[PDB]
């Protein structure tokens, strides 16, 4: 069994699943696509339009990060990335649910900064920028002076965390985010020598195509 | 065991979380806010500053729609929101996947209608407009000739198709879903006359505070 991964080069919903798939031994070729130029293959796969887009072996797709993993979990449930018990699966999510939260936001901003300086929104800027930080601020509380993110072994809730802040680097550039929290600094420092994030790094892409 | 729930007259989202308590059972307070003023009491409880947010009785919040409800069928298994199969609940998560994306591009194009006519993006709306579109009519699609979304018997995936449509009749009033879509008019029509969603239609809430 082996896939083909629809991703970007900066996308952090993309990297989840890159790290997922690594982390369980699964092989699988990346397919990079600026996915905002009109070149993108993603429509044809995905009606909502977005990568990452999972291309199954024996034909279809699977698409929107947090239910990859979950259909990844599923179907290749060893090695497991959630705990087993529903505490620590509900416990993981809930990390998931902030970082894309705060990827959500962060794109959004992006986005509102390519338009037209005099038509950018300052409220609705405002507004996704609670979201960055107060979602950054609640994932290091969450984690606090513990090793992992989530019980005493690698899951989904430190795919989460270290996706999040390394995106943060590249599309926030402006959040010091390791001097505010120095727990996230240290997990990321881990997380980023393991080979799965390692073989996954963001970079900016160039977007050729207007947006907005 | 009683909730109390942070909701909009018109949120999809939290429609399908007062759907999911109401057809388990469980009782809960509604509390209606405009999470658009700056009355609004979600950023105490979500980093991510949006509604629903279920309050927890002895203390505490879960937010993320679709968190929520994965959170309810493991804290409340019966009466079953999902089959026991994985292809099941992979089948009815795909729903509910294409549901909430709908429903993000709504928003995102009712906002930037919100915006003084001169400072509106075309090719933002006519993107988020494909992500409307092809997304429903993948719903369709799905359900093609059968009385259910998923399987034989009501699920999350007839929740999704049931309030994605019943928002598209508020906040996309231009796309006669009805029409294009018959199969999807029938199964909303069965299912608008279950107590949970006849007591849960949307309707358009006032915003008052600049957004945009
Ligand atoms: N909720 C989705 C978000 C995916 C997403 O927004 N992807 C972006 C690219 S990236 O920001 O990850 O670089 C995309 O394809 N956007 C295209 C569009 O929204 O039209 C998921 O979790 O997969
Ligand atoms: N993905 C979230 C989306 C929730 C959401 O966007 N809610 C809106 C209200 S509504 O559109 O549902 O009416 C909100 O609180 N928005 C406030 C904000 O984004 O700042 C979920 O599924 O719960």
């Amino acid at each position: 069994t082996r896939y083909r991964l629809i991703s970007a080069t900066p996308s952090p919903y993309a990297r989840k699943v890159r790290i997922a798939l690594a982390e369980k031994g699964l092989p699988f070729e990346l397919v990079t696509e600026v996915p905002w130029d009109s070149a993108t293959t993603v429509p044809r796969h995905n009606p909502l339009e977005k990568l990452p887009v999972l291309l199954l072996p024996a034909g279809g797709s699977v698409y929107e990060s947090s239910y990859i993993l979950q259909w990844l979990e599923l179907k290749h449930p060893d090695p497991p990335l959630l705990p087993p018990d529903p505490d620590g699966v509900l416990a993981a999510r809930r990390y998931e649910v902030l970082c894309d939260g705060i990827c959500d936001a962060v794109v959004l901003t992006f986005f509102e900064r390519q338009r037209d300086e005099a038509g950018r929104s300052a409220p609705w800027l405002a507004r996704q920028r609670r979201k960055i930080e107060g979602g950054l601020a609640e994932i290091a509380r969450l984690l606090g002076d513990r090793d992992w993110t989530v019980g005493d072994r690698f899951t989904l809730g430190d795919i989460a965390a270290g996706t999040v802040t390394g995106y943060l680097s590249v599309r926030f550039p402006e959040l010091d985010w390791r001097a505010r929290h120095p727990n996230l600094a240290r997990l990321s420092d881990r997380l980023e020598a393991r080979p799965s994030f390692a073989d996954s790094v963001p970079y900016a892409q160039t977007i050729t195509d207007r947006v907005v």
